[PDB]
This record gives C-alpha cells, sequence and structure tokens, in this order.
C-alpha cells in the first residue's frame, strides 16, 4: 500500500538519515522484500542505506572479530543490501552520556542512532554504545529516485528506533515497524512464523 491517499490529511516523514524506509507489502524482489531500510547518508551525491531485516548465517568472529564485544546478540552479519556486499556498516546506539558530535569515530544519524568507523578502537567504543549491528552490503537510490520510489507507494517512510538496530533474530523486524505506525499500517503487520 502506502498509495498517495494516505497522505490527504496526515503528511509524509521526509527521507533522512535515522528514517527507516518500510517495505510495501506487495514488493516482491528477493533484495527488498520486507525489508526495512534504515537510512545512512542522504545527500545531493545519493541516498544509501541498510536493511535492517536480513540476517545471515556468518558470525562476526569470522570477519572482524575485534568487534566481537561490542556487537549486540546474535553476533552475526546482517545483510545490509545487494551492492559492495563485502563491505561492512557498523550502526550503533550511544550509551548514556554520549554526543556523538564530539566523539569523531562516532556519526550521528538521529536521536541515539549513529554509524561506527569499524577503524576505532573497539575498547574505546564499547563504553560509548549500548548496542551495535553490524551490516554486509548496501541499498542505494540516485538522486530523485527515493522520492520516485515513495511517490509510487514502493515505501513507508518512519522513524527508526534503536530496538530497530538490537532486535533479537527472532523478531520479525518489518512486522513491528509496522505496528508502531498511523493506522491502517498495522492491520498489514506480520508476525514471527
Amino acid at each position: 500500500m502506502f498509495a498517495d491517499r494516505l497522505f490527504n490529511a496526515m503528511e509524509r516523514n521526509e527521507p533522512a538519515p535515522g528514517m527507516v524506509l518500510v517495505a510495501a507489502p506487495s514488493m516482491e524482489s528477493e533484495d527488498f522484500a520486507r525489508s526495512v531500510i534504515l537510512i545512512i547518508e542522504h545527500s545531493e551525491y545519493a541516498t544509501f542505506g541498510v536493511n535492517l531485516a536480513s540476517r545471515s548465517d556468518v558470525a562476526v568472529f569470522n570477519v572482524i572479530p575485534e568487534w566481537v564485544p561490542c556487537v549486540t546478540k546474535p553476533q552475526a552479519l546482517y545483510i545490509g543490501g545487494p551492492l559492495n556486499q563485502q563491505s561492512v556498516v557498523g550502526v550503533g546506539v550511544t550509551a548514556q552520556g554520549v554526543d556523538a558530535a564530539r566523539v569523531d569515530n562516532l556519526t550521528r544519524l538521529a536521536n541515539r542512532l549513529v554509524m561506527v568507523n569499524l577503524g576505532a578502537d573497539p575498547e574505546e567504543i564499547k563504553p560509548l554504545v549500548s548496542g551495535m549491528r553490524l551490516f554486509a552490503g548496501h541499498a542505494e537510490w540516485a538522486p530523485g529516485q527515493l522520492a520516485q520510489e515513495i511517490e509510487n507507494g514502493d515505501w513507508f517512510v518512519a522513524p527508526a528506533l534503536p530496538s530497530d538496530v538490537t532486535a533479537p533474530g527472532s523478531v520479525d523486524v518489518w512486522g513491528d515497524v509496522m505496528r508502531r505506525q498511523p493506522m491502517p499500517l498495522p492491520l498489514y503487520s506480520t508476525f514471527p512464523v
């Protein structure tokens, strides 16, 4: 859904870092079906995001073991998207006390969500985050293309929460995000099966 008519009285949230793009129920492509894509960069150059909804079977230990102590369970790489799947992004939730504007190795997305520079010392970062997840690959939108897709009803733009990034592996991330949205969106949400 996410037809234009949904927004006659209610206004669309604008894409920005820290928003999630929630896949329309009707999206069928294997790479994007039931995805929840956290926007991590939104610029004149392009929009970049990582899917939060798709865990892989690759343990973080086998790729960057040094980061394992900072990673929220399950400590597996999540599949961020179809591009550059050998490249890894860290998304963290800042700990109490932390302002990402004053920590060079953290980049504020919105609220407590940050991109963690994986070149940092994990021992530096550990006290500064309450949770973190690693994503292999990403999704990209050319300039203007995300807007076009939103207008077509492909995505619903919603604020991300820390729990979207730190969710246990038993969770239906797409379903949980749909349940937070205005009616009628919860009517199309799903539970783990």
